[PDB]
């Protein structure tokens, strides 16, 4: 009889331990997941206008949307019991499987409205045949508070994707409302195709009386990835039975890019999957003001390509801007990236699924925070997307989780010493401006939700490390290391302009003991944070279900005037670790997540980290330790 004990070596074969024994072992306690089962794509948010609670959504089990509800964005509660199902499939529309939605608010019956994909017909991908009606939008509403959406008693109200289009997927329903879209389709077509004229419509815009638009993800077999528009037909924002397709707003060639390398903004891939559509202010989220930005996944593939199977889920971000629909028979609107990035690089982070938090929520008025911010939730898939060679799932009782929630707005880096580094083609950043001197850059800002990063330093234990300096090769261990698997690791790292050329790699060894460790540095070779994995678990060579492949993402250092002197940009670094749970933030513009399943209870040591090659140079190390319970009613 084996009991587990993770003081001694694990066993060589977890799977075949017994049903829930591995339950708690990397188990998170601060994040987003149910109470156990597998969690899907997150999905259904909304801030309910009664009582300025803000739902969260999710898939689960692939047996529906499940929910639970916030006041803070810190803790969460659970719906219901038995699962805490909102909508779950076997009804007319949706006899096979209930995908991906979203929810307007002030929706039918003046009630939240969930608008999603019901599926009838399985399987469905990019790379094989298209069955015609596998995936139609139908409408649900909200009762008892949101702890459960009706199906209302009709057939979808998007019953088909476009006319004769051989589309590769129509699921995702994204709703927004925008002051740009309503002025470029009620303008002419020459008169809005001056900024003059329509910015000054834009001004006038009211948003409580705006249509609302539909984005759908997809591609078109043959051709490319792309998002179907709709809005509420004729612009009525009273209309919920029709919407008009306004055509393929954005599309890119099949597999082509961002940029003429693929570096800095992943793949188009083959298929768009999970589209949101912000309007980002440099405060938050502004459907007036703001800049349009477009979060998606996109489903890549090496070759040859393996039928049915997508090698390759990247998380990425594009803004760019809006104009009326060129002169051909296109899109009456068309999305024209200016710049692109990754919302997270990690391999299994994926999915991601935000939603507007007004200032007027009670999330909001309790922190007082005063202007709308967007939400993102972005879902950290536990099995590698269901490829995992084995994973021990029956052993460990529940799959997956969602990240940390993340506020997105418009980030700015100031005093930028405006050269090759900054005029770089295809990059993730866009010049605010400059005197060719320096320049303001702007892009996708990443942060963790205010509340939640206040939740996670509330009650925890803090230990800082004094300033150091590394020139040779070293491993050094914190005077004092975590005793929990449970932290949040800040630091700051200075390197030297002559170390851009340099095979250098400087930053920490986390979760380690003799047995194990994971290492997190920066590396200038390829500008890249990364999480070596290959030593993270005494359980995985024998175990090949728990993925030990490097995790990486791009990172550029731009070189700065800091004070009156120039430098390389300062790395600010902030690892949170809720357990197998290891999320990477750096310069609030960055976020790389993984799973880091170490076996060992030991295994809590930190040590600095650098491979001799070039300097480096560490301030305000620090860590906090204990993090929060994000379920109390649990
Ligand atoms: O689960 C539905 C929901 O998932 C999204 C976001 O991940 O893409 C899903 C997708 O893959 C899932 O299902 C395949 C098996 O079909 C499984 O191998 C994979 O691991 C799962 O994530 O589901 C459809 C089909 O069932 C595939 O085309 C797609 O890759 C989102 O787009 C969808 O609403």
């Amino acid at each position: 009889s084996y009991h587990l004990d993770t003081t001694a070596p694990p066993p060589t074969n977890l799977s075949t331990l017994p049903n829930n024994t591995l339950f708690h072992l990397w188990r998170p306690r601060a994040h987003i997941l149910p109470a156990e089962g597998q969690i899907g794509d997150p999905c259904a948010h909304y801030t309910d206008p009664s009582t300025g609670l803000f739902h969260v959504g999710f898939l689960h089990d692939g047996d529906g949307i499940a929910g639970a509800t916030t006041a803070n964005l810190a803790t969460y509660t659970d719906t219901s019991d038995n699962g805490s199902f909102l909508i779950q499939p076997g009804g007319k529309n949706d006899p096979v499987a209930v995908f991906d939605g979203a929810v307007i608010p002030v929706g039918v019956n003046n009630t939240p409205t969930l608008l999603y994909t019901s599926v009838s017909f399985l399987p469905i991908h990019w790379s094989i045949p298209y069955t015609r009606g596998s995936e139609t939008q139908s409408l649900a509403v909200a009762r008892d508070g949101g702890r459960r959406f009706d199906k209302l008693d009709q057939g979808p109200v998007i019953a088909d994707h476009p006319f004769a289009v051989d589309v590769t997927a129509f699921r995702a329903p994204f709703v927004f409302r925008s002051a740009r879209l309503d002025v470029l389709l009620s303008l002419d077509e020459e008169v809005a195709r001056n900024e003059t004229a329509v910015q000054q419509a834009v001004d006038g815009w009211t948003e409580k009386n705006a249509p609302w638009y539909v984005a759908v993800s997809g591609g078109v077999h043959g051709v490319g990835p792309a998002q179907f528009l709709y809005r509420q037909n004729g612009g009525n924002a009273s209309e919920f039975q029709y919407w008009e397709y306004l055509g393929e707003w954005w599309q890119e060639a099949t597999n082509s890019s961002w940029g003429d390398e693929g570096t800095w903004a992943g793949r188009w891939g083959f298929n768009f999957e999970t589209g949101n559509v912000l309007f980002l202010t440099e405060e938050g989220h502004d459907p007036q003001t703001g800049e349009v930005f477009v979060t998606l996944g996109t489903e890549g593939s090496g070759l040859p390509i393996v039928p049915q199977v997508s090698s390759i889920h990247d998380m990425l971000w594009a803004a760019g801007e809006v104009g009326v629909g060129s002169e051909q028979e296109g899109a009456k609107v068309e999305f024209s990236p200016s710049m692109a990035g990754f919302l997270d690089w990690g391999f299994s982070a994926y999915a991601a699924a935000g939603k507007v938090l007004p200032a007027s929520s009670a999330v909001s008025k309790t922190s007082g925070v005063e202007v709308d911010r967007y939400v993102s939730f972005v879902w950290l898939t536990g099995d590698q997307y269901e490829q995992a060679d084995g994973f021990p799932t029956a052993q460990q009782g529940w799959t997956g989780s969602l990240l940390l929630p993340r506020e997105l707005k418009v980030q700015t880096v100031e005093n930028v010493v405006d050269n090759e580094l900054v005029r770089e083609e295809g990059v993730s950043w866009v010049v605010g401006e400059s005197d060719n001197q320096t320049a303001t850059l702007r892009t996708l800002g990443i942060t963790i939700a205010r509340e939640t990063k206040a939740a996670l330093l509330a009650n925890g234990s803090v230990t800082a490390e004094e300033d150091r300096t590394l020139q040779t090769a070293a491993v050094v261990p914190f005077a004092q290391s975590p005793s929990s698997k449970f932290f949040v690791l800040t630091a700051q790292l200075e390197f030297p302009a002559s170390a851009r050329s340099s095979p250098l790699q400087s930053g920490f060894e986390i979760l380690a003991s003799e047995l194990e460790r994971t290492a997190i540095y920066y590396q200038f070779s390829n500008e890249s944070l990364v999480v070596d994995r290959s030593q993270t678990s005494a359980a995985a060579p024998t175990n090949p279900g728990l993925d030990s492949f490097t995790e990486s993402g791009k990172l550029r250092l731009f070189d700065v005037i800091e004070n009156g002197q120039e430098q390389v940009e300062t790395l600010d670094l902030t690892v949170v670790v809720d357990n197998a749970v290891v999320e990477v933030y750096a310069n609030g513009r960055f976020a790389l997540s993984t799973w880091a399943r170490s076996w060992y209870d030991n295994s809590t040591q930190i040590r600095f980290f650098h491979n001799g090659e070039g300097e480096v140079q560490f301030r305000n190390v620090s860590v906090s330790e204990g993090l929060y319970n994000a379920w109390p009613e649990r």
